[PDB]
């Protein structure tokens, strides 16, 4: 075992390593709705950039993790990146319900992981989870939330003015 | 007796310690309005806003009566602070309208207190009343009253996108 | 059901509401004390900006619990605000010994909240509670405390001049 | 009659001469206070110039009697000045005694004369009697009292440490 190896348990550092990959999972599909939006048949450009902008932020979710595997003489193990469920995000109600299961998701897995570190008594893995990313989860959700709600409000999917002022807007 | 006391008749006392209750019971109705409006499915953040500033200046007019009452020699008497009359505000049309007849009911105590001190023959609580309430009291129902047409023109309470469009423009 | 909600127990919802009123009480017992202080026949002025600037931190750390509750989905239920205890405070000593009675119970309230989201499995409200609160509790009993010792050493309640050289020198 | 002269009851032109003169005699007697705690064998340097300062407000308010007598069409008629009812002050306490009952026979002249105005119906003196001199005095006033409250709590007339502290710390 690594010469820095302390209180890390085994099965906790397969499962940083496997909310790494969700991490990049959640990153790929939001890449995937900045394309989307950014067609010429949708152009919704402001849309496009939130998700855009979403992607990068997972994305360093991720780096973080490999660094903090290394921290604690963990080894990376990645795996494959598996493409999003939909090539097609509909608009963008449909699309910010779809970005709201996957931050759930990912939140779940978080809390998950953390309820392994409490159980394994690894107190550094908890506060990292804790202070790093706990509750930049709350508050992502809560944002798209917001944005669900006035998306429904502004009359999505059938109001059409309804979008176009959400993206001038909304978001930004 | 205060040693500082002087043409400060007891009623006045009492009054001021009714008055100043008042205040803060609509200071903390705004702060319901404030959560109300916060809530992800209700999501008007600019009208949140407008209400949490609403209630910091209530609690401030209530401040100010505690000095007076000081200044003048008098004894500050708290009493319970009344929960708000509901705890969810429909929508913006209902929650300006509470708002409006919350002004009203305070500014009517405003001038019930003015005439008091004025049978009193108490002109410094009379200029004190005029100076730093009496104005700032037309001013705010002038403004919800505003705020209030506004809405109606929208097609508040059935009409998503102008509630919608006031949170965007008439505050922030 | 809140689309946001994840995670958060309906106990520990209710005991946020409850610790929310709380800090409200503190709050508003603070303001009694800034008015006794600020008396004509008490006159301890910089006593008094001590205990008006701690009517605004507890109040803000009710504003905190508002967010918060919305931003977990839960919803903010309000009540009455119990007047104080007392309408006179009596002298600086027995008003510091009664804010440190008062931080003390405000403080095990936060502990029990703990405890509850401990034993429910919340790590964010365990976090949010360690540190917005547990922290700053902590420091403001040390800091009464320390005055309560500096007041007995100074002669109160029997010494007039002790009384006046804290107020000038312990505070401001 | 003045060309300027309209709605000037000479009840309240002769009034406004009877509180001028009045002013001067207060500045006299706060001179007096000045002269006294400025004495080798007083030595309070800090308390005396509070009292050479009010002595300067006490004078400014006459001259602005002067200046309102004119702008109304009214005739300054001067008195003489009456010499203040004592030569010596006997402490800190003393003195502050005196000067409280000073500022109160102020205020009650300025009430009468408010009265005055009241029942002649000139809004005009009114609004300079509010503006200009009642809330000032009610300031003053306060301001006497705290001091008293101290230098009683500070053991006065007794106790030379406090009277020493006082000076110290209380005024500048």
């Amino acid at each position: 075992v690594s010469q820095v190896r302390q209180n890390y348990h085994s099965d906790c550092e397969a499962a940083v390593n496997r909310m790494l990959n969700l991490e990049l999972y959640a990153s790929y599909t939001y890449s995937s709705m900045y394309a989307f939006f950014d067609r010429d048949d949708v152009a919704l450009h402001n849309v496009a950039e939130f998700f855009k902008e979403h992607s990068h932020e997972e994305r360093e979710h991720a780096e973080k993790f490999m660094k903090y595997q290394n921290k604690r003489g963990g080894r990376v193990v990645l795996q494959d990146i598996k493409k999003p469920e939909r090539d097609e995000w509909g608009n963008t109600l449909e699309a910010m319900q779809a970005a709201l299961q996957l931050e759930k998701t990912v939140n779940q897995a978080l809390l998950d992981l953390h309820k392994l570190a409490t159980d394994k008594v690894d107190p550094h893995l908890c506060d990292f989870l804790e202070s790093e990313y706990l509750e930049e989860q709350v508050k992502d959700i809560k944002r798209i939330g917001d944005f669900i709600t006035n998306l429904k409000r502004l009359g999505l999917p059938e109001n059409g003015m309804g979008e176009y002022l959400f993206d001038k807007h909304s978001v930004k």
